[PDB]
C-alpha cells in the first residue's frame, strides 16, 4: 500500500521548505544526467541562521517537458513525507516561485556514490587493522563495510515505516558523507539511464536488471521485499567493493528464466560467510521468505557487535 503511487495528492508547505532562490549561489553540476541534473551550490542560512552550507540542487534541464517538471514536483511532495533520518539524504528546502527552474535542494554527502567509492579505495582495503602499522592508516576495513550495509538497511527500515518503497536500491543510489555515513538517495531523471550499462532495454524501458527481483522483472510487481531483493544485490556490491554484478553474464532471456529457476551470484571476494548468508537470504525466490528490513538491521548490528 505504497504512499509513492499517489504524490499528487501530497503538500506542499511553501511557509516551511521554500528558499529564496537569491540566496543560493549555483556551482559545478555533479552529474549530468539526461533531463535532470544535480549541482554542487552555496545556500545562505537554509538551515542554520545566517551560515554558507554546501547543498546538492536537483533541477531540469535542455530537453525535459513539462511532464519531468510534474515529476519533480511529486518527488519533492514524496522527500517531504519522507522526512528525515540519518540514512535518508535530507531534504532541506525547495525553489519553486515562477519565474525560475524548480530546484530540490539537499545535504550535500563530500564523497559522492558509493559504488564508485568502493571501487576506488579496493587496494586501501584490510578486513583487519593490525596494530602498530595500520593504526595510523585510513584503511577500508570488514567493519566499515558491514557498518555501511547496517546504515543502509536502517535507512530502508526507516523508508518502509513512510510507507515508500524505492524501486532503484543499488550502491549507485548511496551516498557517502562524512564520519563515514552513508545516504539513500534516487538520482533519477538526473542519471543518463539511456548511457548507462546498469540500465537494460526491457520493452518501451531501460530497467536495473542485475537489482530487480523475479517477480519484478516477470510479474512488474514492486513492494519492500523487491527491496530487499536489491539490497542482497547491493550487499554483493559492497563486499566485492564496487563490482559490477553477475560477472561475464549477459543480461538476456535466458539469465531472467535462470534467476526464476534459482541461479543465484556466487561469493563475492571479500565477503564473511555469513554476509553472504545473508545475500542468499534476500534472494529467497518467495518474497514472502526474505528478511525483512527490521529484520537485516537487527541482524547486521549483532554482525557489527561480533566483529568488534
Ligand atoms: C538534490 O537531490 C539529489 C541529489 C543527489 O546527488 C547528491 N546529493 C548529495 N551530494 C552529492 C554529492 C556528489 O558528489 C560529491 C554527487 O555526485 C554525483 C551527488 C550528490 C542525488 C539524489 C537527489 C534526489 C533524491 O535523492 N531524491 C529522492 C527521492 N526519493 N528519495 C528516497 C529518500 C530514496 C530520494
Amino acid at each position: 500500500l505504497p504512499l509513492d503511487e499517489h504524490c499528487e495528492r501530497l503538500p506542499y508547505d511553501a511557509s516551511k521548505w521554500e528558499f529564496p532562490r537569491d540566496r543560493l549561489k549555483l556551482g559545478k553540476p555533479l552529474g549530468r544526467g539526461a533531463f535532470g541534473q544535480v549541482i554542487e551550490a552555496d545556500a545562505f542560512g537554509i538551515d542554520k541562521t545566517a551560515t554558507c552550507r554546501t547543498v546538492a540542487v536537483k533541477m531540469l534541464k535542455e530537453g525535459a517537458t513539462h511532464s519531468e517538471h510534474r515529476a519533480l514536483m511529486s518527488e519533492l511532495k514524496i522527500l517531504i513525507h519522507i522526512g528525515h533520518h540519518l540514512n535518508v539524504v535530507n531534504l532541506l528546502g525547495a525553489c519553486t516561485k515562477p519565474g525560475g527552474p524548480l530546484m530540490v535542494i539537499v545535504e550535500f554527502c563530500k564523497f559522492g556514490n558509493l559504488s564508485t567509492y568502493l571501487r576506488s579505495k579496493r587496494n586501501e582495503f584490510v578486513p583487519y587493522k593490525v596494530a602498530p602499522e595500520d593504526l595510523y592508516k585510513d584503511f577500508l576495513t570488514l567493519e566499515h563495510l558491514i557498518c555501511y550495509s547496517f546504515q543502509v538497511a536502517k535507512g530502508m527500515e526507516f523508508l518502509a515505516s513512510r510507507k515508500c518503497i524505492h524501486r532503484d536500491l543499488a550502491a549507485r543510489n548511496i551516498l557517502l558523507s562524512e564520519k563515514n555515513v552513508v545516504k539513500i538517495c534516487d538520482f533519477g531523471l538526473a542519471r543518463d539511464i539511456y548511457k548507462d550499462p546498469d540500465y537494460v532495454r526491457k520493452g518501451d524501458a531501460r530497467l536495473p536488471l542485475k537489482w530487480m527481483a523475479p517477480e519484478t522483472i516477470f510479474d512488474r510487481v514492486y513492494t519492500i521485499q523487491s527491496d530487499v531483493w536489491s539490497f542482497g544485490v547491493l550487499l554483493w556490491e559492497i563486499f566485492s567493493l564496487g563490482a559490477s554484478p553477475y560477472p561475464g553474464v549477459k543480461i538476456d532471456e535466458e539469465f531472467c528464466r535462470r534467476l526464476k529457476e534459482g541461479t543465484r551470484m556466487r561469493a563475492p571476494d571479500y565477503t564473511t560467510p555469513e554476509m553472504y548468508q545473508t545475500m542468499l537470504d534476500c534472494w529467497h525466490g518467495e518474497p514472502s521468505q526474505r528478511p525483512t528490513f527490521s529484520e537485516l538491521v537487527e541482524h547486521l548490528g549483532n554482525l557489527l557487535q561480533a566483529n568488534a
